[PDB]
């Protein structure tokens, strides 16, 4: 009585699949390399020998493929066969994107969602994964119970292109933590195993992550003067920084736009502010 | 009984030498603008007129200054009247400097433990503190007991410059999460409140801090096989990034550095890895 079609087959297409087809969904799969689906079929997927056979397996169609090009390439020829189907697109990519694909899903009698995985492909179908989603609040409102077999759902309205907006922004909060975790291990390299420099990092990590929720205040109140750590004197620790780097022929660029930041910030006036300030100068 | 002779009334002299006198040490007080004692001076700190008599105040002088120039300015007139000192010096800097300030120091008969404050001036005295600390053992030892009225303390070894490695190694991975945190905000900030933001990117940036154990791991063993997130992938959700920032008018210039390692990474064989792999990348 539960059906889906999904499209794509990749890592994490895969493992949406996966995880219906453990929940006892009627599943269909397709994907551009159709051998991919040989591990779902012998779970009990049926295969998609063409797009149109996929969006014909179900009105509720989920689509994880690598970008949104795939995705129209994908949907063109069957553009006239969406009626009355729900389109989750779960596929990377910006808000321009979602909102241009949304209209015409829409304009050929459909219904849109858009979908950011804030997941890996192994935690689908645990607590910790989640998915945000904006497009249609109807089509949202009814298929909740299916998406919600794969992660916990937060809708964040009706322009499709929020929740690609609100991926990106994480993944690119992911991406600096990343840089950071890199510069760090970089340097330590050649002196401490990794292993035991992040049982320093992590706490560490942990300990500036929370000095965040207070930069957020900071910043929706306009109010940047230093509770302690200003501008100045962190210009003096980002270059002894970059000097340590180059001593032991580590790259620095990871942290080269924030001294670039941070000096337009000085030369505006903030030498005696805190870093939430920087945010004023993060445009263009 | 037990004394301190304090060098530097910046935000974060000024709350070592609060934290000193609220356990009711003898403390001497010495800063560039003397005018930044007299808070000090009305809860019973002594005054050091000159550098000299605050070398003469006690024999554990804890140096904390902008940067290891003024350090060496202010010791150079009294390097003959250190014999049997300890110096503790909690001014960021590089490995270098501490090594080369501490064969001077060692050579005029004292003893050097360099310090990086992994704190705010307001955590001082609190179990959330922590300083690393490296160079003399047998000096830190004996000052052991007085340093942990300030912070939690570990103790990295007799390379005096081991420290300051540390700490640059953990502040270059708080700039990365600040870096992200910005960016992130920035590209939010139209549609979102920051608050309310932060309510979804606290708790990511969690899950990714703990996805970094595992890059550890993985960095230890030189064995980067994707667990589900290839960087050929993860290249497209970046531009998807640098995209949506451009049409949004905040800078990407956070994340470019991530993309041409990425990209270098890429093109050396690495699109079917993990990020991890990425280390052997940020040299240069
Ligand atoms: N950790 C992860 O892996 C996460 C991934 N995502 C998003 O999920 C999406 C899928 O990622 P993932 O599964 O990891 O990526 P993969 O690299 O594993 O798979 C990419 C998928 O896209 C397909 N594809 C690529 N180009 C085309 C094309 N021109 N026409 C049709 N299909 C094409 C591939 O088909 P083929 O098999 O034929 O090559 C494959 O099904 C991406 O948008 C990613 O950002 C979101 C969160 C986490
Ligand atoms: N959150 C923080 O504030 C943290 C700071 N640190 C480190 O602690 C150190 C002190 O930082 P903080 O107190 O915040 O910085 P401040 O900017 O508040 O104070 C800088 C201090 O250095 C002195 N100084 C500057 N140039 C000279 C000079 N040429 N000769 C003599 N003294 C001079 C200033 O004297 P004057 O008052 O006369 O200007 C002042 O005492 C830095 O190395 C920093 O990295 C470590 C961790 C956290
Ligand atoms: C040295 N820069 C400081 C370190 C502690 C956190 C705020 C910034
Ligand atoms: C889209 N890139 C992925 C997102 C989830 C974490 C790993 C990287
Ligand atoms: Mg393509
Ligand atoms: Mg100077």
């Amino acid at each position: 009585m539960s059906s889906v079609s999904i499209f794509g087959l990749g890592a994490m297409g895969t493992a949406l699949a996966s995880r219906f087809l453990e929940e006892k969904y009627k599943v269909a799969v397709w994907n551009r390399s159709p051998e991919k689906a040989s591990p779902l079929l012998e779970k009990g997927a049926t295969l998609s020998h063409t797009a149109l056979d996929g969006i014909n397996a179900s009105d509720l169609i989920v689509i994880c493929l690598l970008d949104n090009a795939a995705v129209q390439a994908t949907l063109n020829s069957a553009l006239e066969h969406l009626r009355g189907k729900t389109i989750i697109n779960l596929t990377n990519g910006t808000p321009d994107q979602a909102r241009k694909l949304s209209d015409l899903i829409v304009s050929h009698g459909a219904q849109y969602v858009h979908g950011g995985i804030m997941a890996t492909p192994s935690m689908i179908g645990s607590p910790h994964a989640l998915v945000l989603y904006s497009g249609s609040p109807d089509a949202f409102k009814t298929a909740e119970a299916d998406l919600s077999v794969l992660a916990k759902c937060i809708f964040l309205g009706e322009d499709a292109g929020s929740a690609s907006l609100h991926d990106l922004a994480l993944l690119s909060g992911m991406y600096g933590l990343f840089s950071g975790f890199l510069h760090a291990t970089a340097l330590v390299r050649s002196s401490t195993p990794a292993v035991k420099f992040v049982d320093l990092l992590v706490p560490w990590l942990g300990a500036m992550t929370e000095y965040t929720k207070g930069m957020a205040k900071q910043i929706d109140e306009g109010n940047y003067a230093s509770e302690g750590s200003n501008l100045g004197m962190q210009l003096v620790a980002i270059q002894n920084i970059i000097d340590a780097s180059a001593a032991q022929q580590v790259s620095a660029d990871f942290i080269r736009p924030m001294k670039e930041f941070m000096e337009k910030a000085v030369v505006a006036g903030h030498g005696g502010d805190d870093i939430s300030s920087l945010i004023d100068f993060v445009k263009s």
